[PDB]
């Protein structure tokens, strides 16, 4: 089968974020993950005690010689990428996914497609060292999609993310960069209060046209962990059949059932699997002129 | 809810055995799964390359630092462990349990269960030091299930367990060691079939046994499956249902590995087990392996 991912993120043990978030709904809906795990880690970075091993690179491509040695590298359809924290280990993605679309071709299967999930930072504070930015952006000219949070598309492209206009720039940042097609997962709107707004820019390169597309979820009170890994994961499994606007639909209203599961922090990803197939609503992503 | 379950086992890249096994079943069957990854490998050990990294002793209590310092020990109603191949963490395991039962004990919670898989070998090969399997005997007294293979069976109590008659010798051992509760999870006429034996150790054995059809062909992650869904339905049956469903679970997943191209013949890759194929038979098995009482 081509529902095959490679999900390179953290482990941890207690709770639900990397992996944790992606593994499940990914799996639910028919997809093969094979998880490399950047950490392995107590619990995500949130809790009072973080512990536990991080990869370094001699870790990673001694896993990547297993993979390689067995002939498994032309099964992955899909490669996503999440939290890793590590400059060596980002850049070295790009000799992954390159090496997994040479498998891919050489026998005749469909183009991988790489799904870049640029984990920086959120709600203001930076996770990694500079060094980390400015690694995604050399692996940006590889992914085919990227999900970035609004802080991570701000610091990536050096535009303000604070509306659609803004929004639209940085996403035409990732496009130039070189990938196609950029979700601007959410961002806030000083003249919308009650909404976030998410954009999805495609970029064709045969004919340099941009196809954009808007929506809104409603703007939930707190913070939850883990809502990018859950999305990232389900835009994987609705991307795999759907076309690109209906799959960020569909993706949306997943965590829109599972935040408001959350009030009726951590994303109890496992207790609702009907909810992560069929969400209860789907967001509307409208084309703009 | 006490469907928390500490799993300490495996995590590999490729296919399903350990964590990757456990995790998925125990999950649809509504248990949070806090795994500990003994190692992180490229896939499991029966291909011609593994490679990856494996846990040291530090790298265990590290993890267990953390657990402890947020307070979680209390959630793990269950431990369940697998794959470890380290005689330094499995002998580390027991204190682990300990803490758990006295957190929980602390807070006014009811004893966890502590189901112990003595992963070492299968078809005869040892993929363990001689050192592990000691600290296995040791670990077992302090278990309150155990789900061993007839080879880690017959290595452990010393006794070659070929038939009904050799398992129950070896599963009284387990109970003489301390161990309450053994599943002896398939042995050998009748070519077509595999039994099992389920012993439950007030110093009487009430001794239970069953089979399940044979599949020709070499399947690794079975016992992982297996000791996860016994975990999920033990939670709710009797330990004698529970086994049942356990082995109907197991006979689907089989049925669906070899539907898929999962031959005896086939290639490693297409015998790992299909465990994502059909979420609604890992919870609810086609058939429930009949589980009946010995005089
Ligand atoms: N407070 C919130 N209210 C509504 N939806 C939210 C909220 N926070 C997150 N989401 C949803 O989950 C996704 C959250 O990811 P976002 O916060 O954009 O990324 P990350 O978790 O990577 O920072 C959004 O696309 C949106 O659907
Ligand atoms: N070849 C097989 N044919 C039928 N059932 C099998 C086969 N291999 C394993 N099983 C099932 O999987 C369960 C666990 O397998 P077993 O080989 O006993 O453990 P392990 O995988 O730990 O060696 C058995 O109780 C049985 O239900
Ligand atoms: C380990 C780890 N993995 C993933 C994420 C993003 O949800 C975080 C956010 O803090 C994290 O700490
Ligand atoms: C890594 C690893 N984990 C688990 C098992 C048992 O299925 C094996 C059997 O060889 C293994 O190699
Ligand atoms: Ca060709
Ligand atoms: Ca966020
Ligand atoms: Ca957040
Ligand atoms: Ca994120
Ligand atoms: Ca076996
Ligand atoms: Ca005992
Ligand atoms: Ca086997
Ligand atoms: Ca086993
Ligand atoms: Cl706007």
């Amino acid at each position: 089968d081509d529902k095959h991912v490679l999900s390179i993120q953290s482990h941890v043990t207690h709770g639900y974020v990397g992996n944790k978030a992606a593994t499940f709904p990914l799996q639910l809906h028919g997809f093969d993950v094979d998880a490399i795990n950047t950490v392995s880690l107590s619990n995500h970075s949130g809790y009072p005690v973080i512990k536990g091993h991080r990869m370094d690179l001699e870790e990673f491509t001694t896993i990547m010689e297993g993979l390689r040695a067995n002939d498994f590298l032309s099964d992955y359809a899909y490669v996503l990428t999440g939290y890793i924290n590590n400059r060596d280990i980002v850049r070295q993605v790009a000799a992954t996914v390159a090496e997994i679309r040479e498998a891919r071709q050489k026998q005749g299967k469909k183009d991988a497609v790489f799904f870049c999930d640029p984990v920086m930072g959120d709600d203001g504070r930076l996770y990694c060292k500079e060094e980390v930015v400015e690694a995604y952006r050399e692996l940006l000219t590889h992914a085919d999609v990227a999900t970035p949070n609004y802080f991570e598309a701000s610091i990536l492209s050096t535009v303000e993310v604070k509306d659609l206009a803004s929004a639209i720039e940085a996403a035409n940042w990732f496009h130039t960069q070189g990938t196609p097609t950029v979700v601007i997962k959410s961002f806030a709107m000083a003249d919308d209060p009650t909404h976030l707004r998410f954009l999805l820019s495609c970029r064709d390169k045969a004919t340099g046209s941009t196809k954009r597309y808007t929506g809104v979820v409603p703007y939930h009170e707190g913070r939850y962990t883990g809502t990018g890994d859950v999305f990232a994961a389900s835009l994987v499994a609705f991307a795999h059949s759907d076309p690109m606007d209906l799959a960020v639909g569909k993706a949306m209203g997943v965590l829109q059932d599972l935040i408001k599961a959350t009030i009726e922090r951590e994303l109890r990803v496992t207790s609702y699997p009907d909810r992560l197939q069929h969400p209860s609503s789907v967001a509307l992503v409208t084309p703009l002129p």
